[PDB]
């Protein structure tokens, strides 16, 4: 996350931290995700497509720090790693950039709500907040494009939903942005998602509830003028999601 504020998991209790264990025993951070039901985390296919072996991934819930334990965190194995059959990468854009991770503890449990762990609602089919709506993003991603380290403490910020009209302009992303994506940026371009925030939530109030409106997917740089964050448009993927859950 560029700009915004350090937070704790209690402020984003659906946030999932996804790591990969390496042959040698090193475990490193992959991507964010979102708890959408007790057994299911949603994230971005591009996080996993290069190494789609469920056995080498760990999911934490209730975790506020990247490389140390949080009291109230819970560790899960990936019972099922479901990538989108129609994922593809352009020069910038990722298409159908959505993934499901079916979680289970070695004890065989799915998630239990607590002070640090809660599910996030899905939107209804094709239902999105109006353009100019303020939404929250969260992640362990870089605090500056040019950084080589990730922050140790979870961050969040607020961005505004941008019209496709505005996002499709040629000095923005022109062609690369489709109707299965949502753009969101700061009107002063001072705060954004960045590398390491992929798969993380874009959360909006919609039809009365905090809703998972988007999944952090891609962008040219981070907090660059006329280069918004691009998100997977969750509202378009409900039948895909229901088919697995
Ligand atoms: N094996 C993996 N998990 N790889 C991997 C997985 C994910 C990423 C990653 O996080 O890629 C990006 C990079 C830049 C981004 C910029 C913006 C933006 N301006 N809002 C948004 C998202 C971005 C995402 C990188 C690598």
């Amino acid at each position: 996350i560029i700009g915004g504020e350090f937070t704790t998991i209690e402020n984003q209790p659906w946030f999932a931290a996804i790591y990969r264990r390496h042959r040698g025993g090193s475990v490193t951070y992959v991507c964010g995700g979102s708890l959408i039901s007790p057994c299911w985390v949603i994230s971005a296919t591009h996080c996993f497509i290069d190494y789609p072996k469920k056995e080498d991934y760990i999911v934490y819930l209730g975790r506020s720090r990247l490389n140390s334990n949080t009291q109230g965190e819970m560790k899960f194995e990936v019972e099922n790693l479901i990538l989108h059959k129609d994922y593809s990468a352009d020069t910038l854009a990722h298409h159908n950039d959505i993934a499901l991770l079916k979680i289970r503890s070695k004890e065989g449990r799915c998630a239990q709500p607590s002070r640090t762990i809660q599910t996030i609602a899905l939107p209804s089919m094709y239902n999105d907040p109006q353009f100019g709506t303020s939404c929250e993003i969260t992640g362990f991603g870089k605090e500056q494009s040019t950084d080589y380290l990730y922050p140790e403490q979870l961050k969040m910020t607020v961005v505004k939903l941008i019209s496709h009209r505005e996002c499709q302009q040629p000095h923005y992303y022109g062609s690369e942005v489709t109707t299965k994506m949502l753009c969101a940026a700061d009107p002063q371009w001072k705060t954004d998602s960045c590398q390491g925030d992929a798969g993380g939530p874009l959360v909006c109030s919609l039809q009365g509830r905090m809703t998972l409106t988007g999944i952090v997917s891609w962008g040219r740089g981070c907090a660059l003028k006329d280069k918004p964050g691009v998100y997977t448009r969750v509202s378009h993927f409900l039948p895909w999601i229901r088919s697995h859950t």
